[PDB]
């Protein structure tokens, strides 16, 4: 545990815009067993609204006025956004895991409901990550702490992934549910092998050798935070999974050509699976 | 210029929610000579609104409604947010610099208006970066492209920095303006030497040895995107500066203990200086 936290009279959650004196954390958050996250404040809000409807229950922002992130709560589930990229995700992760610790919450499941680029699967596919790796296909998150290199192993809650897959096989979703590996990259364009950024120093041949090699190593999609979420939660005593929809088949192209409406439809598909899971696993109270 | 863009009949700006077919880019953006950016959509909008008032001109969002980023324009200035951290900033950088390319804009100045942790300066101090380095004080942005390590030199437009410093002396700011080095970190907590994250593997003494050393190497503040902005712009034919206020003295602590109201006042100080600069040098029409 971080003993330095005891030195504080009050802990200011800078990016959520509240402090430990804002509410009673044990009373307020003590019953939380799940945290659902994604890059979009609007989308995670909508998801929380859907969970409230399922709970038979407005879903009001718990975060303060000038916060970078939103925070909602529906029964035993916390909802937060985390922007895009490992650094932004680590800001959310630090402050939410502190919150959870202060509330007395242990062994919480974090669920990332994101969007991603697919490898060898159709757009709209749900990929359940069975491992999260960097762009060198290594299951580690890399950090530089006090100027020194550190690596933290990525651990996916595989027992839960398998339960979700089994669940999906018994459901009627309008998409395939693929279990496979997930590359987290530190950019949307060049690090993801895109030819269509403002800069590109490689050929299509080199792009496809990179992506096809990843495919052969079991990778089925690519996003920007996976290695942060699945390394940090384990180290703070929690569990984590990634449930991402694909928005493009990167073996065919780079551009996101589907409509805004179609993208929104696709992005809601992880929530449709996960929502029923949460319902069956005491995420909400069925009223 | 990326030759592969000519392989697109249409170029979708995914995170801005429009396309090359959405506008006549030459007609709409051709006059842009400045891009002001920061992590907050609300704060960059308020700054654009302030520049609009200066120009004597509602500032409407140009980006799509379901977009990750906002985009505004006041005369020759473009405004956008970029979230927090290098990956997010790179997303804005690629799409905005493509936009400028399509619009025929050349030698544009990117201005990041951020907040930061200070080293040995008082909270509310404006730091003008005269270099942007990683946590090892190296003037490079690091990338892993097709799984291979790539480094890109950071280049701050120093001529503009010097002009800003000189300008600030002639203004009446309630703060000091310091030219100094800026560290970009891939985290707010552990990578910035904070003792107050959910994980900490070091002591107060190890924190202070690390930051005091950086101070001695001329670092005066610390944020999360400097190396991306100052390496990317140069390589795409543009210029870039960082103008960041400090919200805490990291040699004294980690927590941001100033009120939300004071933080907001502080966060507006970069725009106050930069706006005077843009007003003098053809950012707007008065
Ligand atoms: O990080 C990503 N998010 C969403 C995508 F569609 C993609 O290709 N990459
Ligand atoms: O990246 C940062 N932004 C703002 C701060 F106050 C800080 O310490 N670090």
């Amino acid at each position: 545990v971080n003993s330095h936290l005891s030195e504080l009279d009050e802990d200011v959650f800078h990016h959520f815009g509240f402090t430990t004196k804002s509410f009673d954390f044990k009373e307020k958050f003590g019953d939380v067993k799940f945290v659902c996250v994604c890059g979009s404040s609007g989308r995670i809000h909508n998801f929380a609204i859907s969970m409230a409807k399922l709970a038979g229950l407005p879903v009001e922002n718990i975060a303060g006025s000038h916060a970078r992130f939103v925070l909602y709560k529906v029964d035993h589930i916390l909802f937060a956004d985390h922007g895009m990229g490992i650094p932004s995700a680590l800001i959310m992760l630090h402050e939410v895991t502190k919150l959870l610790h202060y509330a007395g919450c242990k062994d919480v499941l974090f669920i990332r409901l994101g969007t991603s680029g697919g490898l060898g699967v159709k757009p709209g596919t749900i990929v359940l990550s069975d491992r999260c790796v960097n762009t060198k296909l290594e299951p580690y998150n890399e950090l530089c702490i006090l100027g020194k290199p550190v690596r933290r192993q990525t651990i996916v809650d595989l027992n839960t992934v398998n339960e979700l897959k089994k669940l999906s096989e018994n459901l009627s979703l309008e998409c395939s549910v693929v279990v496979g590996g997930t590359i987290a990259a530190n950019d949307f364009y060049e690090e993801q092998g895109r030819l269509d950024g403002s800069i590109c120093t490689f050929s299509k041949e080199e792009k496809l050798a990179f992506l096809q090699s990843a495919y052969e190593h079991g990778i089925r999609n690519m996003e920007m935070e996976g290695t942060a979420i699945t390394s940090h939660c384990y180290l703070t005593g929690h569990r984590a999974i990634l449930v991402c929809v694909t928005a493009v088949n990167r073996l065919e192209g780079d551009q996101i050509t589907i409509s805004t409406d179609e993208f929104t439809l696709f992005a809601q598909r992880p929530g449709q699976l996960v929502g029923e899971y949460l319902k069956r696993n005491n995420g909400i109270i069925v009223r």
